């Protein structure tokens, strides 16, 4: 219509398709209903204007039908010009092909019912899967027209001679027309998109404001992106939503093994495509895997790659063509087209954001059921961890396991496969969710492999550790409000220098399963690797799997190995290592974006940490845990017992004082121990019980016979007279010693005037 | 079915082993509803990513445009048969053959016992071979 | 499927081939005597069986019997009905071919 946009909502008239002739819309716009002018809806429209002018009872809205709307795979409230378009022409002959699914069924023949059908809703809608209103045949006669360019709307004259429907027209094929892919039906990084898809559609859409520039267009960019991003499906769908003489290319059929037949392939496909009209072609990452006659000794393959680049490149190479080129290899080395005029431009693609998620997941969930069970904003506020492709494989197997799931809360209903009930499962937050807690990163899928992790609630003590995770946590969700108000940005990574032994994987299991985004964890025993300099290449690897996935975490396992204390001191190897942990560290700290990383690290010593990785910046924070205490033994012992059967028998408090804050690995394996024997003489019971097989019907009152169901305190008894107590003095002096020398830089006062 | 040996996808002319990978689905996506069965696949690549080879980065390629195709699978199934369950291997680099993994119930345990009871019962007339030592 | 299982009992008639109908079965399937009796079952399987139902004396467990479930690799409990015959399709040139077991064992040719 104009920029000022018609309000499609509610038509004054009741049909499929009647736009409400507005007093505004009648006037400006001559919508009489003799008037059968075209509205310029979306995806080639255009149909008759049925006038539904009615002013006279109330004010006359621009509204169109929503069946309209339904009906043309539109939404309600389009802007559409009332002018006679020629996508609905004038015809003498105009072919008729009935679809198999609307030809068969139908009652009398094709030319007696369409007639009779033919005057029927004459205004009804003809757009992309435009669903008109034929009624009539007592059956679904749907009047499949082949909407050619002469008289895709059927004018109810004699004149217009139906061609017989030569083929039934299959309904597969129509939906999966009906099932095109669109432009918008994309959506992410539209920022990003746009600047490329409104330079391509203006150069065409308006040349004459090229001309007005005196400045040509580019020949298609390239589209530097995350691979399986549904970035080749993104461009895909870009190239299907276009209406352009588009060819793409792959490598496979790039790669022939003739004398030259792929690069006389490659020229003929381009000259073909210059010849039809807008030229538009789709590359899969071969620069990145052209040698420049400098990466590899393939001249076949150079000599294709040098042909492609005077074609690409060249003495007037061509006009109206766009090569968009997908980088598949993002970091593609391509140094012979990657640069100005080589290349027209250099699309960067990859994740998206949360908003860009929470849009992608509303597109797959567009074509998915109900789902009104599951709530969908705060699952994409929840997913910040996968994206794109990998988000709608997430959307996928929510689906598959709501599906699964109702399929099983059902029979095979292979009788009565109820509709309703398939409506009904649509999704639940509950089938999400576990989908979700099954669903994960695809990098991290081909990363890590996480075990069992208990909560932090099942993590006893370290309360001011605990908060201190929780604010780290925290910060990721309101870190814009905190950063608009103060300013600030948070630290990376705390060094838990725990108690040398204590056991600090608990802590960073817990804080796993507490962790609400990708939590990576290092490796000690990865570090390094035979082949000359792969050490800092695995370590380049990890830094930028962790950058893209932002939030993460790094659990620096073996932190004091990787420190190495100093660093460099003796051995090739040495030196080597030493060399990579500073690459890495620089990396860390840092010239990049640092979007939302952890550096959690434990090591056996203060003394064992990198001096330069020890300094601020280098490292962020650092947790100098001191030893379990009398109340953490308490804690420690609640959280064994959460799980095991209890007794008031052997008293917990005296335990504590008996402790003397001993190791509480020694005081879960005395309760391993008690409960192994009390587990052996349940079974000794169990045993004689039997020898007596059965001497009486009544023979076993406590037919599991219990022996143990409670703690026995004699276990525990001698569970401590076979106690370890493995908290070496020395090793108390050392830790004591490091952790003095850490408060010896601490400490002051309020310093307030 | 269509079974494809890795071994079997490796050519020396490059492209061949593509194109004739490229042309055995197409015949038996025309063929029928069909079940390609991709034996060796595991080490069938290296995904490009381990190795400088030329010919694997075109058969990842040929893989991505074949195995992941437009509707390409008219009910048929792409069944990647891999080497190794836990193999880390091109399509672990590469998740895009396994862009959807079925939540499908895994083998058992004493399933060694019962195939060879199966097997047994197939046509073997052992009475004599004790069920424990088979066991 | 249905909730209720069905009881794989021994079929009334004798030969595996001749089953006893259902009660809901016992009219359902109209006896024509110039029209075959298709009961529509597994694996497009047309057979001209008999009407035969046990239902006009008690419940007939619906069972199939020894070599019934082999024959017509249908499941206990599966529901057959008289249906048109889809295995049997009428063409221009409809002819059977013959086999080995239909010429071998056989006096004279197939």
């Amino acid at each position: 219509n104009r920029p000022n946009r018609l309000i499609v909502d509610e038509a004054i008239n009741e049909d499929n398709s009647v736009v409400s002739l507005s007093q505004p819309k009648m006037d400006e716009l001559q919508l009489f209903r003799g008037d059968t002018v075209l509205l310029k809806g979306k995806k080639r429209r255009e149909a008759v204007c049925i006038v539904l002018s009615d002013d006279t009872c109330s004010d006359e809205k621009i509204r169109m039908n929503r069946v309209v709307r339904n009906n043309l795979r539109v939404r309600l409230g389009d802007v559409i010009s009332i002018q006679p378009c020629p996508d609905v022409k004038y015809g003498k002959r105009i072919h008729v092909l009935p679809i198999d699914d609307t030809v068969e069924g139908i009652t009398g023949n094709l030319f007696e019912v369409y007639l009779k059908p033919y005057f029927l809703e004459a205004y009804r809608p003809i757009r992309k899967g435009d669903i008109f209103l034929v009624r009539g045949g007592m059956r679904a006669v749907e009047f499949k027209v082949v909407e050619t360019d002469p008289s895709p709307y059927c004018i109810v004259a004699p004149d217009t001679v139906i061609h017989c429907e030569g083929e039934p027209i299959k309904r597969e094929d129509e939906e999966e027309s009906l099932n095109e892919v669109g432009y918008d039906d994309i959506g992410g990084c539209r920022k990003q998109l746009a600047q490329i898809k409104e330079m391509v559609e203006l150069p065409l859409r308006h040349p004459a404001l090229f001309k007005a520039i005196g400045v040509k267009p580019p020949r298609g960019i390239l589209l530097y992106g995350p691979p399986g991003t549904g970035k080749t499906l993104i461009a895909r769908a870009v190239a299907n939503e276009t209406g352009a003489f588009f060819f793409l290319i792959n490598g496979p059929e790039i790669m022939s093994k003739l004398a030259g037949e792929s690069e006389s392939n490659l020229r003929k496909a381009f000259e073909e495509a210059e010849k039809n009209a807008p030229a538009i072609i789709f590359i899969d990452e071969l620069d990145a895997i052209a040698p420049k006659r400098e990466k590899t000794h393939g001249e076949v393959e150079r000599r294709i790659v040098s042909q492609l680049l005077t074609l690409m490149d060249g003495l007037k190479q061509r006009a109206h063509v766009i090569v968009m080129a997908a980088t598949n290899r993002p970091n593609s080395i391509d140094p012979a087209l990657r640069r100005f005029g080589r290349f027209d431009r250099e699309v960067d693609i990859g994740i998206p954001d949360a908003t860009g998620r929470l849009e992608i997941l509303q597109i797959h969930t567009k074509n998915m059921k109900l789902a009104d069970d599951v709530d969908l904003e705060q699952v994409a506020n929840e997913t910040h961890g996968h994206v794109g492709a990998d988000l709608a494989a997430l959307c996928s197997e929510a689906a598959l396991q709501a599906i699964r799931k109702k399929m099983d809360l059902i029979d095979l209903e292979d009788e009565t496969i109820d509709a309703e009930v398939m409506n009904s499962l649509a999704v639940t937050m509950d089938d999400f969710r576990w989908a979700l807690s099954q669903s994960n990163p695809s990098a991290l899928r081909e990363t890590v492999v996480e075990v069992p992790q208990v909560t932090w609630e099942d993590i006893g003590g370290l309360e001011d550790v605990k908060r201190e995770l929780q604010e780290l946590v925290q910060y990721p969700v309101e870190h814009p409000d905190k950063f608009l108000k103060f300013g600030m940005t948070p630290s990376k990574g705390v060094l838990f220098y725990g108690p040398p032994g204590c056991g600090k994987t608990l802590l960073a299991k817990a804080i796993a399963n507490e962790c609400q985004a990708n939590f990576i964890s290092i490796k000690g025993p990865e570090l390094l690797t035979m082949w000359f300099g792969e050490s800092e290449a695995n370590v380049r690897e990890i830094f930028d799997k962790a950058r893209q996935a932002a939030p993460c975490v790094l659990f620096f396992d073996e932190l004091d190995s990787i420190a190495k204390a100093r660093g460099g001191n003796i051995g090739d190897g040495g030196g080597a290592a030493d060399r990579v942990i500073n690459q890495i560290l620089t990396e860390m700290d840092g010239m990049s974006t640092k979007k939302n990383v952890f550096i959690i690290g434990a090591t056996n010593r203060p003394d064992i940490i990198d001096p330069a990785i020890l300094r601020p910046g280098r490292l962020d924070q650092l947790i100098y845990i001191p030893l379990p205490d009398e109340k953490s033994r308490v804690a420690i012992l609640k959280a064994n017992l959460r799980k095991s059967p209890v007794a008031k028998d052997v008293d917990l408090e005296f335990l504590a004082k008996m402790t003397n804050g001993f190791s509480g690995a020694d005081l879960t394996e005395i309760c391993q121990r008690a409960c192994k024997l009390a587990i052996r003489e349940s079974i000794e019971s169990e045993i004689r019980r039997e020898r007596e097989r059965q001497t009486n019907p009544s023979a076993m009152e406590v037919e599991e016979d219990d022996p143990v169901p409670e703690i026995r305190r004699d276990h525990f008894e001698e569970a401590m007279r076979f106690a370890r107590r493995s908290v070496s003095d020395n090793d108390i002096r050392k830790y004591e010693m490091f952790a003095q020398t850490l408060q010896q830089s601490r400490g002051f006062g309020s310093f307030r005037f």
